[PDB]
């Protein structure tokens, strides 16, 4: 049952991970071309 | 020890969504603020 569950919550390290690296990527896109069109 | 990863991963989960609350915070602010910008 510890194992079980375990993987559910290191599946959902993923799952976070994943959208996590996917929030990085695109508020730098965002902020990026904000900043060079402020210039 | 399977127990305390437990105790690990659910707070690792908090300190992850946390962050992932002010990245999706941030992009929210990217994008709306954009479209005052363009207005």
């Amino acid at each position: 049952e510890m194992n079980e569950r375990l993987e559910d919550e290191e599946e959902m390290n993923a799952e976070l991970t994943a959208k996590k690296r996917k929030l990085e990527d695109e508020c730098s896109e965002l902020k990026r071309d904000i900043d060079d069109l402020e210039l």
